[PDB]
C-alpha cells in the first residue's frame, strides 16, 4: 500500500503526478406520488478508471452510483444504489450550485454543480477511502409534461481520492471512460 498521506502539488507518485491537494435525506424524493407529479430522472454514473490508477491506489476500477434528480419547485438529487464496492449506504449525491433560466414553451434550461461521494474499504489494509466526483451538469425540464432531459457533463467529471487530485504521469486523466446514462442498479 504507498502512503498517500504526504504529497505534494507537482510531485510524481508511483504512475501518477500530484494535481491537486485541497478537495473543495428528503421525504419528498421517496414519495412516489413527488415522482409522479414533477420531472424526474433515474441515471447510473458510472466510473471506470485506468488499471495504473486503480492498482496502485488500490481503489477498484469500476464504481458506480444509481441516482434520481427530481425538479421540485429546486433540483434534488439522492442515491438509490451503489455499486458492491463501495460501501453499503456510503453514497452521497448533492447539487451545491444551480442556474436557470425560463427558454419557452414551458421548458426550462438549468446548469448545476453536483458532486457524488463514496467510501471504498480496503480489505488488506483495513482503511476506508474516500472517493468524490465533482461534474457540472445541462439539462432541460417540463414541468407539464414531466420530462427532465440531461444535456450532458460540461465541466468535469474530476476525480478526487482520499482528498488527492490525480493525473497519469503523462498528463492524461485518470479516468478510462465514465457514462451518466438513464438506469438504475
Ligand atoms: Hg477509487
Ligand atoms: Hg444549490
Ligand atoms: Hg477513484
Amino acid at each position: 500500500a504507498p502512503d498517500l498521506t504526504q504529497l505534494v502539488i507537482g510531485q510524481t507518485i508511483g504512475p501518477l503526478i500530484v494535481d491537486a491537494i485541497d478537495e473543495p435525506a428528503s421525504d419528498e424524493l421517496s414519495d412516489e406520488k413527488v415522482i409522479l407529479n414533477q420531472p424526474s430522472t433515474r441515471r447510473i454514473f458510472n466510473l471506470v478508471l485506468k488499471d495504473a490508477f486503480a492498482k496502485f491506489v488500490q481503489c477498484p476500477k469500476n464504481i458506480k452510483w444509481g441516482v434520481m434528480m427530481l425538479w421540485n419547485p429546486a433540483l434534488h438529487t439522492k442515491v438509490l444504489e451503489t455499486s458492491i464496492n463501495l460501501v453499503k449506504k456510503s453514497g452521497t449525491f448533492i447539487e451545491d450550485h444551480l442556474g436557470w433560466k425560463n427558454v419557452g414553451d414551458g421548458w426550462i434550461d438549468f446548469k448545476a454543480n453536483v458532486r457524488l461521494h463514496g467510501d471504498y474499504y480496503n480489505s488488506v489494509t483495513e482503511a476506508t477511502s474516500k472517493i468524490s466526483v465533482y461534474m457540472g451538469i445541462k439539462g432541460s425540464v417540463h414541468v407539464a409534461t414531466k420530462e427532465f432531459i440531461m444535456r450532458g457533463i460540461e465541466t468535469g467529471p474530476t476525480v478526487w481520492y482520499n482528498g488527492i487530485r490525480y493525473q497519469m504521469k503523462d498528463g492524461t486523466s485518470i479516468i478510462s471512460s465514465w457514462s451518466f446514462d438513464e438506469g438504475q442498479l
